[PDB]
């Protein structure tokens, strides 16, 4: 009793766009794409077995539709099979967050998980687990606009991020998604430091189980950890909704020194105007 997945699968000509320059290696590529008979130009980015799990991919970027995920573009079918979506200059929030530890203000770092959190309620209202959810897929628009990506796991292994009912019976959920966000929350507040630096996957199952999460960064208050803390109760259902985290981390965006302590307080169109 689901509702018909009406979304649509556009196939580009190869010919409509023009690479640029690789941005990572899987390889994922600027360019530029040039709908044929429109007088726009749009930057992008252009990313058996593998032909597969790509398509897969494509299928989940293509239904979803919100200003907090990335979307397909479309995919193009030549030689290989090429994902094209919206070019994110600023690159992935991860390496942001690190590259400008000294740059970033309370406002911003509240408003990013502000904008998390809508597309993981979005995500959840199209019924679909990320299962991948962290900062680097997470990407940057501009510093005042971030997108999820990466949906190369969703349905509807990255055991640092991942829920304690996901390591132990792969158990997979909105609510472990919530568990993600927590992590995610944690990399952002931290500036990008990795979650439990040091200690090998195997022993966060047993880490976790003892009672053990992620310390307290040091420019969180209280409320802000606090929060992060409920992300990773054992009981799924007694974590925050994503509808939730939304409201509690507005709230605190809308003064946000009292909840963050940081020292210092030509015819191009972005996709988001080409619909
Ligand atoms: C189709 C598709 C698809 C599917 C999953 C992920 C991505 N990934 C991206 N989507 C949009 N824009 C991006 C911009 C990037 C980037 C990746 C991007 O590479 C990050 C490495 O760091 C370089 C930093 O350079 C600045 C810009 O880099 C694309």
């Amino acid at each position: 009793g689901e509702a018909p997945n009406q979304a649509l699968l556009r196939i580009l000509k190869e010919t409509e766009f023009k690479k640029i320059k690789v941005l990572g290696s899987g390889t994922v590529y600027k360019g530029l794409w040039i709908p044929e008979g429109e007088k726009v130009k749009i930057p992008v980015a252009i990313k058996p077995k593998a032909n597969k799990e790509i398509l897969d991919e494509a299928y989940v970027m293509a239904s979803v539709d919100n200003p907090h995920v990335c979307r397909l573009l479309g995919i193009c079918l030549t030689s290989t099979v090429q994902l094209i979506t919206q070019l994110m200059p600023f690159g992935c929030l991860l390496d942001y967050v690190r590259e400008h530890k000294d740059n970033i203000g309370s406002q911003y770092l509240l408003n990013w998980c502000v904008q998390i959190a809508k597309g993981m309620n979005y995500l959840e209202d199209r019924r679909l687990v990320h299962r991948d959810l962290a900062a680097r897929n997470v990407l940057v628009k501009t510093p005042q606009h971030v997108k999820i990506t990466d949906f190369g796991l969703a349905k509807l292994v990255p055991i640092k991020w991942m829920a304690l009912e996901s390591i132990l019976h792969r158990i997979y959920t909105h609510q472990s998604d919530v568990w993600s966000y927590g992590v995610t929350v944690w990399e952002l507040m931290t500036f990008g430091s990795k979650p439990y630096d040091g200690i090998p996957a195997s022993e966060i199952s047993s880490i976790l189980e003892k009672g053990e999460r992620l310390p307290q960064p040091p420019i969180c208050t209280i409320d802000v950890y606090m929060i992060m803390v409920k992300c990773w109760m054992i009981d799924a259902d007694s974590r925050p909704k994503f509808r939730e985290l939304i409201i509690e981390f507005s709230k605190m965006a809308r003064d946000p020194q009292r909840y963050l302590v940081i020292q210092g307080d030509d015819d191009v169109v972005d996709a988001d105007e080409y619909l």
